[PDB]
């Protein structure tokens, strides 16, 4: 993670569709997005 992508413990991938998508599972959550705050 750090300053960088998964910033809270995230499962994020760049891949050349090349776009930052965000997976994180607690509920249901789906966003490409660094979810910082």
């Amino acid at each position: 993670g750090a300053m960088g992508p998964l910033p809270p413990g995230w499962e994020k991938r760049t891949d050349s569709n090349g776009r930052v998508y965000f997976v994180n599972h607690n509920t249901r959550i789906t966003q490409w997005e660094d979810p910082r705050s």
